[PDB]
């Protein structure tokens, strides 16, 4: 019996092939996550068919209803059996599903439009309004926001640190709304905001976008915390230990580093 | 009922209190792992007695005996209940004990006594003039042992067939040896350990290049134990809250006894 | 009894003189191959009639049909007696035809339009901005297909899985494309051919990096023939006497129609 | 029936290891040729026993006796059946044995003591007295000679080039004798001659000596000839074609380049 692997349409984890109007099956998508699924199936024998969640959300908890949605939400309800997707490992998700050991290090970073080149002897220097989260919280002339129903929204929602509390208090009463449904929408907002917008996203997508054309955006500051990407699995499933072992095996041989280099730096430019 | 805890004497993870002859119990130990164990006990609600394994090795498998030494051995043979210590998560140990979610990211890093013609691992393997070594019975010598890369295989062959034995019993002795070797030694060790060593006086050692790979530190637990899930939840909540980052800064960058 | 000699129209190995329409016989052909064949005919003592293959292919195996094309095909199938031409010695040809000792060393070279940003082959493979290709139905392509190195395999996938077809029927058209690509095309070809192209006007191409591997040009003879040993002896005598070096200098650097 | 492998004790092809007094069998010798023979026997299955010729000569034909000595000499008479050694391919040699395709590229180079660095603005440069062989022929104050009963001496004997004829004319009447018995003897004469002597040898050993400590010698000029090292085999033997195919395979997979790099450049003491 074949199992369904749920994934989110995000780059460079899963991208649409140029020739995909006629292709069918698992050959429709390319990226990091499809390679990870291929290696998982090579380490342990099973037939997998990738799918994309209709909602398109990573997964969070709704208010006053306590119903899980998104990738995690449909993984709890049994319509999916494994989520090989860039899903962060969180305490709220750890109490409802089983998470394998992280296969990708990440952190909340700062995304800003690349500032222009200051002419002043003829050397070329780079300056940026934002160099840390503290100064972004202090300043107000540049707006900032996160991705709706993601992991960073939950991180700022339940943070007792003073600076993160200030950022969250600014975010909840932001007029107009600052959150974005997709990473691409937030990136486009940074692109067309004339430097009047800061994006809070995971470091992996941030560096991939920085090293991709037209590369007019760059990351400043530092990682606000340390988290990881894990392979989801429903509670009481016979796949958690094999997938955990497979991730450990891939880490030991170094396949994960090879895929990261191939899909992050090998296709870079500028 | 009390809980038996096993750890190792490694800095800045577990150290000995300056005034420890006049103190008894758990008050004579301080460091990252001691505070971590205190918070884990607070979140779970159990009394724990911190102990140090009589053998000062982390744990491995000896030559053709199928016996676990170090902390993992005390964990599998009923001598221990939980090990909050710098125990790297690897495949081989995942089949004998339970690993919680990692609480400290790390990677294999090089360090030399202060042009730097040691830029990364490629030329270091290609340069046999200066020797190098790893910790015996740890997670690094085994990492080199079962690596399928050609460069890492060459490094393993050069490490095993070297006169004299470049392996060192304890990382402190290896640090001393590389400090007294006048640049004729590069020590392979974890990123956190190397950063802590290079961040203290006399600051005559530096980390160069980047990590050879990425790994983490896990709170080990005997297989099929009722404490694995509670400690995993405790690590998750401490990482979400940010206390782990606070302890990392407190025991790595707070004393600041050097200029960098 | 005359001897059929096969070859290809490749510069500077074979030239069609300058007024070939006014000449007939083997007197209308000049170049390294023509003079070399003259010397072999003088040493062995046989009359030969130089011919050009109908389809100017060096030799390859087609799509799972077990058919030899080009000069090697004309040799195995009885259409030719001996090949004096730039025929690289490789594994597959040795099993179907007899090779003499190499009379010209060679290697895989990188050619670009006029510090190079690529130089080494690994650097060229890592950068996908500049496309590259090989000569179809030759030895370079086959060398790339059977290469087991990761870099060379990724190269082979790069030229094979590219849009449009980077492969070119003749090395002359590839050289023209490189000169017309404004530095966006690197052509992979033999060191001798690349050096000859560079040495000629308008001197808008240069050779960067080293030679990827070790090959040579052999004089092809069909399997189990009586002319393999005499031709090998003639090649050895010419190499010892130094006529090969003089011919290479005369047809590669004697003209010197460039500033260097 | 095990096949006897005849070789010559020359570096870096065959060198004695530090722990060789107690070792026995093929493990006594380590170097380029020994692992080349190992790969040859791995490609085509046979059992090989390593041996070293008692005479220690590469091989040549004496005058008025028509008796072949050295490695080729003992190979012709039948006491050996294959030779994985740095043996050059020559017309006189191939007339009696069946060589294989050249597994190494070689030429005749010039060996000279490395001159001192010239003081004069503070840039440090180096100069050589005689770069090309022509200058060595015109010059007389620095002596030069080949290796006795080798390929270089044979080539100079039968050379028709004017400069090479002049060099041979000088060598044949050298007082005292200029030819050296072993490559090590020629190198030592170069070191102890204070720059008064020049050595003629194949480029491979010249490169090895240049890149080996204390690296007081260097090679000037280009490559006078262009020859190669082939695997010897008695005329009419059945091992010729398997050896040729194995050499071609090793060249094609890149093994030969790996051995050259790991026995010539990898131990870069200088
Ligand atoms: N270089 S990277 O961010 O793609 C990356 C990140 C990580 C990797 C492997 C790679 Cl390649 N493995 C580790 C895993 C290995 C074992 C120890 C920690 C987890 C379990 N997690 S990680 O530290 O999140
Ligand atoms: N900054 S650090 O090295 O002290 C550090 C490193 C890490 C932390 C927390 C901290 Cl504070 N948590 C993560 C864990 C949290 C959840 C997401 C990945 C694992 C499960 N592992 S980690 O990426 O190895
Ligand atoms: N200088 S060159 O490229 O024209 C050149 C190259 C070579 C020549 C002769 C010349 Cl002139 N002969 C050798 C052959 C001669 C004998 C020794 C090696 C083979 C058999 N092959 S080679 O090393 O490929
Ligand atoms: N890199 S090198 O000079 O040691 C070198 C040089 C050469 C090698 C192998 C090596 Cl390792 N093999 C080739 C051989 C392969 C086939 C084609 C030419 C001969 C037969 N000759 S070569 O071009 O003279
Ligand atoms: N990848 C994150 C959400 C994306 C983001 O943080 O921008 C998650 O798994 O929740
Ligand atoms: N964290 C390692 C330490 C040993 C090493 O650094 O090699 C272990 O537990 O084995
Ligand atoms: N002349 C080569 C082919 C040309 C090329 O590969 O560029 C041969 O003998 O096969
Ligand atoms: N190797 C040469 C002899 C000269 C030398 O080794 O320097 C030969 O095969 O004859």
């Amino acid at each position: 019996k074949t199992v369904v692997v749920t994934t989110i349409l995000e780059s460079p984890y899963v991208m649409m092939k140029k020739n995909h109007e006629m292709l069918e099956g698992n050959e429709r998508y390319e990226g990091y996550c499809v390679d990870l699924a291929a290696e998982i199936a090579k380490h342990c024998g099973f037939k997998y068919k990738l799918t994309i969640v209709g909602d398109g959300k990573y997964g969070a908890r709704d208010a006053d209803t306590k119903i899980w949605n998104g990738m995690v939400g449909e993984l709890v309800y049994g319509k999916a059996d494994i989520a090989i997707a860039p899903l962060t490992i969180t305490l709220v998700r750890e109490e409802v599903i089983d998470f394998s050991k992280p296969f990708m290090s990440l952190g909340i970073s700062i995304m800003i439009k690349k500032p222009q080149k200051s002419k002043p002897l003829t050397v070329e220097r780079m300056v940026s309004p934002i160099e840390s989260a503290e100064d972004l919280s202090k300043q107000t002339e540049i707006a900032y926001g996160t991705l709706d129903s993601g992991s960073t929204k939950e991180f700022f929602r339940r943070s007792k640190i003073a600076v993160f509390d200030k950022m969250w208090t600014y975010m909840r009463s932001a007029e107009p709304s600052v959150f974005v449904r997709t990473t691409a929408e937030g990136v486009a907002r940074v692109r067309k905001s004339k430097g009047k917008y800061a994006y809070l996203l995971e470091s992996t997508m941030n560096e991939y976008i920085e090293q991709r054309k037209p590369c007019d955006t760059m990351k400043v500051g530092g990682n606000l915390d340390s988290k990881g990407y894990g392979i989801a699995t429903p509670k009481g499933s016979s796949l958690g230990t094999p997938v955990n072992l497979a991730v450990l095996k891939l880490s030991e041989q170094g396949v994960l580093d090879k895929l990261k280099n191939k899909w992050w730096y090998d296709k870079g430019e500028c």
